[PDB]
């Protein structure tokens, strides 16, 4: 029969992706989301549509709190519910905005939101992915390749990332005797934030070696259908870059 | 007038002897504990007995929750109470315990105190010794040389010593600009647990090249107040390991 | 047309398999060889038996000398004038002994060790950079680069000059549209050479499986990297280790 | 007695200030040089005259060949015959210019080169220092903190640097045993070429977050200091960034 993805954030933009690859290969699929209603639905009807009961929604806030645990146990159970296993999870949901260290939201709600959806959260739904169980059960973890080079002012924002690259190894580590590989993808410049301004995002194309462009959504799925496939079946602990050399450039 | 440090987690074992060094090398000192305030108060008489009016215990639950960025603010408050000025923050406090990803503290705690502990409370104190400000202002972050070879289900913890990374890193960019260093010291195996039994203590030793054995309290010591001191005006950002070799000793 | 590969040390053991991998995916190849020539002959007709005219070998010694840069520019010569093109250089070949600070001169064994792990990728590199799509390479590095067996640091020293390589030519090039990355095997395809207990030692450390990987494991990252499900990775290196470098002593 | 240093490419800008430093705080002094015998000579009279009997030169091309062995032994020797004991090994000569991968010296002249002076030379120079060692002995390599972020067309002399990272970790654990350590210093930007146009010299300063200015010879040399002192007497296979946080800006 075939295995089942849960994907968070995978309404819009690189975790939608992530999904529609993960479905076009063959899984089924839980599309996450939080705010992004209309579109996860939107999506699970396009899915549905090519393949029937291959797709469905499971809504939850990623912030840390004390109900997250249980939230991110549903988010798993869910994909139990629709499809009677868990093969894969990806990690994507993510919050990202300014956090200065000086001034010339509460600082506690952002430290729930960037620290929960971007470590917390992926560590639980790690849990929770891990209590559950020729299988090819894997996780992928969407890091940041500018991870030792951050922007300017996103300290929290990058402490998440940091730790997720934590995560990704601890658990790499702790879960191989379970054949659970835990890998990681790390975009650079790839899809734009929505209100950045145009003249802001060729600034930011304009620094990729590799061809001065952004990846494409698709891009970055490709690395994640790699990871989860049997051609990665050696590799757990590992964190592919996918930013057209970005990371290499000094200032 | 002489300088003043706040070193958090300071009664006993590295932190005592990072208060200690900086007290030598002629600091005041902000003594922050948890629940030891009987070693605390005892270490701030011995250096009061040294130099009169020059140590003060400070007390604080490092734990993640809303008050905390309060309970930071007041830390560095203290400092500037008891000696008007703060030059050089030690973030030494730290939880360390086994959180298996499979299996009484709660998970939510248990996130609280290792995430809050290693990452979120530096942020935090970090952001209000830059916003509190001739001059050599730094910070010192105790780091884990193993941090990318973690211990077998110390999950939670490594990932707040990776974020403590990525904050260090961060940090280090943000605060450049008003002459505030941040890095970074990365101790290995160094005193063990007091309730570790002397032989599972050999095992540990046995595995450093550079003596088999840990590194002394001084030893870590030692690097911090190396990079507190002029002598590192330009080092931002830098880890330095204290660890005799053992990070690079493979399985 | 079907595009081309150029494989070092491609005779056996990893190397070969990934010459194996890459013909199965529709590539022409050049086989590098040393020493093993029977091998590399076999290899050959192995897979012109199974395409014709798709695989031809060529022998070369990638030790440092002042001739290197030479023998590096006739591999590549070699791959333009069996095929007419070379889309993939793979730098797989290696030296691998002990050379302690404390057999053969410590001149040769650096001009060994460095040559092939360091020196023949680079002046290959260039070389292929120099006679030009999906157009990459692929540096077999070392995933315990940073946790390294005692005693080998002449071979250490060129894994990690390696990784730097893989780094200055995935920037270097990549206005040219070359992609340039590494593979990065941990414990692999352990010789039957090794004593039980020994290769028991090894396999006991790995914490996926308690097993080195295979040579077509380490085949199948390399295979990811040069198609084109990889276009907007360069200077990437992939760990395949089954999590041995996660291992603390 | 007084303990001995060796120091390569000694004669001008960081080494001969971290030969200085060396002297100044007590050692006996090898300055070694290859075509400034000039600028050697003047500074071993320099501190001759502060101490007799202190400071020897030796002159040696660090260039890979047939001889480079046997050229490195010779300078270890040196130190033997001048001083009675060899305690530091400082390797910093260093070859820089740039080797393009696509269209006068030959590119196997270039190889020989960067890689000899950079990472074959401090190997066998690491070999003798040790073969005749078997107490504080180090070695400190001079590193590179952008080796990961490297300059364009400089491939040659970033694989010599990169190769010397490897060296100084395989070192640090291998001479462990013999109570010798081995780190390293990583200038990000020091010393600008005297030649180098001022308005070239500013574009790579005003990159540096840590006061928009270039690291000082006797700063990068206080992070050596720091390294062969007492100090740092478990401190191994580390390597210390000097970069006042350049390394973190992103491009
Ligand atoms: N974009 C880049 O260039 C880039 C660069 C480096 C790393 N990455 C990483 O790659 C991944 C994908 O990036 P992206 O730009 O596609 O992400 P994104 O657009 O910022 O957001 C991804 C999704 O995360 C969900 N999310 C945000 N806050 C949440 C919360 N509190 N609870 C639950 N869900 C929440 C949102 O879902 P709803 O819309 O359903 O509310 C959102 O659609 C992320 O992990 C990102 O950090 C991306
Ligand atoms: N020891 C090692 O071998 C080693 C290895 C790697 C890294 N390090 C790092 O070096 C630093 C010192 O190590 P260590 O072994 O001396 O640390 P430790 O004794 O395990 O912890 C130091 C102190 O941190 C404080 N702390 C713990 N939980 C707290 C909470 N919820 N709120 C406030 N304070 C709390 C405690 O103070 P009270 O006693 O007053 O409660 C504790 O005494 C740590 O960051 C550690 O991770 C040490
Ligand atoms: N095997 C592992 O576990 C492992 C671990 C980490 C990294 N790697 C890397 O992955 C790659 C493949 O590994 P491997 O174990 O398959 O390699 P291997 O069998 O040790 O060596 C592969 C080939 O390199 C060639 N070679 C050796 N010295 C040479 C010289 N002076 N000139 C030209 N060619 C020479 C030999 O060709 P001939 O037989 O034709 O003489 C040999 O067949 C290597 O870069 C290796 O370091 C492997
Ligand atoms: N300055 C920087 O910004 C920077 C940045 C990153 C890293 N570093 C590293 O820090 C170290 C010192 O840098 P630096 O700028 O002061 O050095 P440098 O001026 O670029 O060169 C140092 C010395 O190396 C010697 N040298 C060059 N080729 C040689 C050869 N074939 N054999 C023997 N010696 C040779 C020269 O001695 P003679 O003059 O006697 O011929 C020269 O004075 C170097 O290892 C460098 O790579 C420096
Ligand atoms: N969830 C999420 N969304 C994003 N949109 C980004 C973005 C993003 C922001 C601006 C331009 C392109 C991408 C990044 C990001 C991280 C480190 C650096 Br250096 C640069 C960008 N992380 C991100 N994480
Ligand atoms: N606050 C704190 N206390 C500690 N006592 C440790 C210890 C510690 C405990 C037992 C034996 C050696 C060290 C560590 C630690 C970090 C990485 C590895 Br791999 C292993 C342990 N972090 C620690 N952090
Ligand atoms: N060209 C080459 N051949 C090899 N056979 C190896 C081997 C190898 C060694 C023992 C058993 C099997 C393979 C490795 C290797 C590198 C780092 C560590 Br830590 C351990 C092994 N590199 C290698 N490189
Ligand atoms: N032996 C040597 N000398 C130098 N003068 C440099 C310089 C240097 C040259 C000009 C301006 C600033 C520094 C560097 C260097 C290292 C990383 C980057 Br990204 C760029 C240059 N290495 C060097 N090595």
């Amino acid at each position: 029969e075939a295995p089942a993805a849960v994907v968070t954030g995978a309404a819009k933009r690189i975790g939608r992706a992530i999904a529609v690859k993960l479905h076009q290969t063959g899984y089924r699929v839980v599309i996450h989301y939080h705010n992004s209603a209309e579109a996860a639905v939107s999506l699970a009807d396009e899915l549905n549509k090519e393949r029937s009961n291959t797709a469905v929604v499971c809504q939850a806030d990623l912030t840390n709190s004390n109900v997250l645990p249980a939230s991110c146990e549903e988010i798993i159970n869910s994909c139990f519910r629709a499809f009677g296993r868990c093969d894969v999870l990806v990690n994507n949901a993510s919050a990202f905005y300014p956090t200065p260290l000086v001034q010339g939201k509460t600082v506690e709600t952002q430290v729930a939101e960037l620290i929960g959806t971007n470590a917390i959260a992926p560590f639980l739904l790690t849990m929770s992915f891990a209590q559950r169980q020729s299988s090819n059960l894997s996780i992928v973890n969407l890091c940041d390749a500018m991870v030792d080079q951050p922007c300017m002012a996103f300290s929290l924002y990058n402490m998440g990332k940091h730790a997720l690259v934590g995560l990704t190894q601890s658990a790499a580590l702790e879960l191989a005797p379970y054949g659970i590989r835990v890998n990681g993808v790390a975009p650079g410049v790839s899809l734009l934030p929505v209100a950045m301004g145009e003249e802001e995002k060729d600034k930011w194309r304009r620094k990729v070696p590799l061809g001065r462009r952004e990846a494409s959504a698709e891009q970055i799925a490709d690395a994640v259908i790699f990871l989860v496939s049997g051609s990665a079946q050696y590799i757990t602990g590992s964190i592919i870059k996918v930013d057209g050399g970005l990371s290499l450039v000094h200032a």
